[PDB]
């Protein structure tokens, strides 16, 4: 429909990266903004062909390109190189706002799976403050539904479109390298995952029926895709999930299969200097960790999987525009 722009809340005194672009590239946010219920109307919106989510993937790549800049990037033939300085980087809430004589409206379905009609609806200045988390496998640090777990999906018949699984309760995930210099490893409390995973598979289960729902860990792909991957203070960070998406869900009832202990799943994870871009088809190089304790705390707030009687289930990701639909999933610009 139209360009939007973006509201953050950064101060241009951070050296934060996050904050260095968004005090150039968005405006303040309004200190308190004003909403416009319409509980009637109906209006319907899909999330998965939904122009915000181009709009914001435009803007996390530009703000990839001037804050991890890469020692070399190769793209086609071409390599590039440039100062990779290491950087302090923590993701901060954008806004998306839309201009004079646009609105967006904001779907207010609490169980709204992202395509469809939608009763209850307002207008809006600007979405939440989403964080642009760039991740595989697991959705971090996003916004949990508020009824109970929503399975999105474009097509959940179409066993090639990824599905959004979005959770009602944070579970966290403390990843750390500690002070090989290349080796970390992350916490999730094996009892939260085995409850989420139940969950999980109750909804998926009323969205497939005759079957028992497997979750096993990713087949194959490059790294970033195999292997729960994200970026911590500047350093990129891949971690196996074979003992996480590793489970059966048959009788009503969740057994957790990936292998436990003292109570807690841990997954080993490398940091790694030669990365597959998202922004594009390309591998770029970056300077070794930097060094003591590099620590992410994160919330695990939904999932990205993909399906092959059982259904199996493997975590996916890659295309970084799903990780900005389950974010914008519930709202459009209109007028
Ligand atoms: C233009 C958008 O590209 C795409 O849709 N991709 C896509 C799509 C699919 C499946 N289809 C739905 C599978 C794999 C990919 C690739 N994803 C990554 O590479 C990717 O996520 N890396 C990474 C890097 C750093 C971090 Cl922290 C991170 F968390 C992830 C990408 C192509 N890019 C490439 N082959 N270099
Ligand atoms: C979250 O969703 C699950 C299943 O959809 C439900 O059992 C649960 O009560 C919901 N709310 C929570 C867990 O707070
Ligand atoms: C979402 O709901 C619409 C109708 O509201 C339905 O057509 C579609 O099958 C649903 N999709 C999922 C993934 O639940
Ligand atoms: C989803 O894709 C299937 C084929 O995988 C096909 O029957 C149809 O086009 C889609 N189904 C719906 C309900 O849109
Ligand atoms: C993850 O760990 C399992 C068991 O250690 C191993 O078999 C698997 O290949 C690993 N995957 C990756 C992508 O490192
Ligand atoms: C589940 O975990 C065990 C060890 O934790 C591993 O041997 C097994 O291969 C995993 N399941 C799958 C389907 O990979
Ligand atoms: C998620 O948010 C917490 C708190 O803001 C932060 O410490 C953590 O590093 C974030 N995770 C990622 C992957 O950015």
């Amino acid at each position: 429909k139209t360009t939007l722009f973006c509201a953050s809340d950064a101060k241009a005194y951070e050296k934060e990266v996050h904050n260095v672009w968004a005090t150039h590239a968005c405006v303040p946010t309004d200190p308190n903004p004003q909403e416009m219920v319409l509980a009637n109307v109906t209006e319907n919106f899909n999330m998965w062909k939904n122009d915000m989510v181009e709009q914001m993937h435009e803007d996390i790549i530009s703000l990839w390109d001037e804050s991890l800049k890469p020692c070399v990037k190769l793209t086609g033939g071409s390599a590039i190189t440039q100062a990779c300085p290491k950087v302090s980087f923590d993701p901060i809430p954008l806004h998306y706002c839309a201009p004079a004589g646009f609105a967006i409206l904001k779907c207010n379905n609490k169980t709204f799976n992202g395509t469809g009609p939608c009763r209850n609806v307002s207008t809006v200045q600007c979405t939440h403050g989403i964080k642009p988390v760039v991740s595989t496998q697991l959705l971090l640090n996003g916004s949990l539904a508020e009824e109970e777990i929503i399975i999105r999906s474009e097509n959940l018949t179409n066993n090639a479109k990824t599905i959004i699984v979005h959770l009602n309760e944070s579970v966290n995930i403390v990843c750390t390298r500690p002070n090989n210099i290349r080796q970390a490893h992350c916490n999730i409390n094996e009892s939260k995952w085995n409850n989420t995973l139940q969950k999980v598979g109750e909804e998926l289960a009323k969205h497939f029926p005759s079957k028992t729902i497997k979750f096993e860990p990713s087949s194959g792909g490059d790294l970033e895709i195999t292997t729960h991957s994200f970026n911590c203070r500047g350093e990129f960070f891949y971690c196996n999930t074979s003992d996480l998406f590793n489970g059966t869900y048959r009788n009503g009832t969740y057994n957790h299969t990936g292998r436990s202990s003292n109570g807690t799943i841990t997954l080993q994870c490398k940091i790694k200097q030669i990365i597959n871009m998202w922004q594009e088809v390309g591998r770029a190089i970056y300077a070794p960790p930097i060094e003591g304790e590099i620590t992410c705390n994160s919330n695990i707030t939904g999932l990205l999987l993909l399906r092959d009687d059982t259904e199996t289930f493997r975590p996916g990701g890659g295309d970084m525009r799903d990780n900005w639909r389950s974010e914008l999933y519930k709202y459009k610009v209109v007028e």
